[PDB]
């Protein structure tokens, strides 16, 4: 497969609590604004119901802050052409009923391209996917996963199998 994306199922991570979060999991970076304040863990597990390979990303939200984008996981860099259109799949689950995430996509200066807007999360897992299309002249570009929803407190949101594929 030809991907935007980098190790965008997890599986080049060591399994563990993640601490660095900015350099951590490579092809991503996280992030927890200091308005949260019971912080997040964000882990790499094996699991045998991993969809992709045999990791995933767990974050388990304990308290929110001000803006969903307080609890983020991004996909970065992402490799692409000016003017492609893309496909953005990913998989993702939860713990319990009621989690919502939103899943974006945009540029270094934080423009969005797109995004799938307050996707209901279930405990079983789903593949959620949107087309964007790179309408400016950028080559590396981001792919932030929103988690700091309010709903997600006391909740584990497992994310997989990121794919950023050329449509
Ligand atoms: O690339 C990682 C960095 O992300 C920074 O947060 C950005 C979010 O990832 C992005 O979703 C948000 O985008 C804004 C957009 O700029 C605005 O036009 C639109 O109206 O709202 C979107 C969000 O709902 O931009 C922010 C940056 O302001 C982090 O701040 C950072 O820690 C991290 O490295
Ligand atoms: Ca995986
Ligand atoms: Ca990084």
């Amino acid at each position: 497969m030809l991907v935007a994306n980098i190790n965008g199922g997890f599986e080049s991570t060591p399994a563990g609590v993640v601490t660095d979060l900015a350099e951590g999991v490579e092809g991503w970076d996280l992030n927890v604004g200091s308005s949260v304040t019971n912080p997040p863990v964000f882990e790499v597990l094996e699991t045998s119901d991993a969809p992709e390979g045999n990791k995933v990303l767990a974050v388990t939200v304990n308290g929110v802050g001000n803006n969903p984008f307080n609890i983020q996981a991004t996909a970065l860099p992402v490799n692409v052409r000016p003017g492609v259109t893309y496909t953005y799949t990913i998989r993702a689950r939860a713990e319990q009923d009621g989690a919502v995430v939103s899943f974006t996509v945009g540029n270094q200066s934080f423009d969005e391209y797109g995004r799938l807007h307050h996707q209901q999360i279930t405990t079983e897992w789903q593949p959620f996917t949107f087309e964007f299309t790179v309408s400016d002249q950028e080559t590396v570009i981001r792919a932030p996963i929103h988690f700091g929803y309010a709903a997600n407190v006391g909740n584990t949101i497992y994310i997989d199998g990121l794919a950023i594929v050329d449509l």
